[PDB]
């Protein structure tokens, strides 16, 4: 159960972003249903005022929350990967739109998820921006907690992965394009049962076998980090 509070754009906080450049969702409750429509930009998907205006190479960190800010972000029992996607803004998400620009599922030489490394960093991740068209964009950070994963949603929906899915609007302004953005997956529709990722049992399946679900990162990205870019606590 976690939410993003704001982002940082080359670690200066660009404020409050809950339903102002954020698409907020009405709660911290996660999406379930693979082929929801939900699973685009969770529950609320709308346009919300503001786009933060970024550059091709600037640090955009997402900072996530759980019931204040910088609180413990997300239970700990929540492990499991994390990824960010980009569509062009003019989509609403609808298409073969989502690009994926960063995966961080287990991290076999640390021995720790990404969401255990998410919550020592205070609850941010950041990626690079990468060289795509000037223009409004749609960034979906998107966690998924594995702790109930051993059933699918669709055979037992008290259980199954959580997705916790955060829509940011970022405006890109100087960008080069040396890398235009291609099409795309859909979401709903990348995820499906036989997904790996999707189903997997943390308590009998060791996280060293574990394989984060498709698709892969796109050649354009130009990488990210889970670690704290700015201290909440200084302001
Ligand atoms: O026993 C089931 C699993 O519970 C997990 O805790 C979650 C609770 O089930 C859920 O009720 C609670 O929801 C809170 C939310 O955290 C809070 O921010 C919001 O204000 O109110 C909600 C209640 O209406 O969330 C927790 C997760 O934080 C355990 O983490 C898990 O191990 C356990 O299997
Ligand atoms: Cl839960
Ligand atoms: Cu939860």
């Amino acid at each position: 159960h976690t939410l993003v509070w704001g982002v940082w754009v080359n670690g200066v906080d660009q404020g409050d972003g809950r339903n102002i450049y954020i698409r907020s969702p009405p709660n911290n409750n996660p999406v379930k249903n693979l082929t929801s429509p939900d699973m685009t930009c969770n529950v609320d998907n709308r346009v919300v005022p503001k786009s933060v205006p970024v550059n091709a190479g600037d640090t955009l960190t997402f900072e996530w929350y759980h019931n204040t800010r910088d609180d413990d972000i997300i239970a700990s029992s929540h492990h499991g990967p994390i990824a960010v996607y980009i569509a062009p803004a003019a989509s609403n998400g609808q298409g073969n739109v989502w690009v994926k620009l960063f995966e961080d599922a287990y991290n076999v030489t640390n021995s720790t998820w990404a969401v255990d490394r998410l919550i020592t960093a205070h609850g941010q991740h950041s990626v690079v921006v990468p060289h795509v068209a000037p223009g409004d964009y749609l960034f979906r950070a998107e966690i998924i907690a594995l702790h109930e994963a051993d059933s699918l949603y669709s055979q037992n929906p008290i259980r199954g992965a959580q997705f916790y899915i955060s829509c940011a609007q970022i405006t890109i302004n100087s960008s080069d394009d040396s890398t235009p953005l291609p099409a795309g997956v859909p979401f709903p529709g990348a995820y499906t049962d036989s997904t790996p990722g999707i189903q997997f049992n943390i308590y009998t399946t060791p996280a060293t076998s574990y394989v984060a679900p498709p698709p892969s990162v796109w050649s354009g990205a130009l990488g990210g980090s889970i670690a704290q870019v700015g201290d909440a606590s200084l302001e």
